[PDB]
């Protein structure tokens, strides 16, 4: 085993969705911009822009739905903000991987969200 160190700048995003949609709200576009302004100032970097959904379903139907809002939030920042298609990788975890309590309403709000985030060296 061997020590190690590092120091990176990080942008981390998550956009909420309603329920059953894939619509990117209007209110989520500038914090999708604020992950577009940092790969455009390093142009080495890209990201995998992650979709989750909540547990309300089939699992076979939200892995469709999560995969839906991960290329949405692709589209905002390729199409909308002019980052390189293949810099952003989109890609969906169904419901397999919550972050909240699907038994309350507030608990799979949270869960209908994508991740994504870029790091680069400091
Ligand atoms: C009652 C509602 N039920 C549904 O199962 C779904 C979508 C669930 C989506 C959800 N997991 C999310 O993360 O948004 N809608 C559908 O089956 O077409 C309904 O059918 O009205
Ligand atoms: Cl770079």
């Amino acid at each position: 085993s061997n020590a190690a160190v590092a120091e990176v700048v990080r942008v981390q995003l998550d956009v909420k969705f309603d329920f059953d949609k894939s619509k990117v709200k209007e209110n989520s576009y500038a914090d999708i911009k604020n992950l577009a302004d940092f790969m455009k100032q390093y142009p080495s970097t890209s990201t995998t822009v992650e979709g989750h959904t909540d547990s309300v379903g089939t699992d076979a139907y939200n892995q469709k739905l999560s995969e839906r809002r991960a290329n949405a939030v692709r589209d905002v920042l390729v199409n909308e903000y002019g980052v390189e298609g293949g810099r952003v990788n989109a890609v969906g975890y169904g419901e397999s991987r919550p972050v909240a309590d699907n038994a309350t309403a507030e608990g799979r709000a949270i869960n209908r969200r994508v991740e994504a985030e870029v790091e680069a060296e400091a």
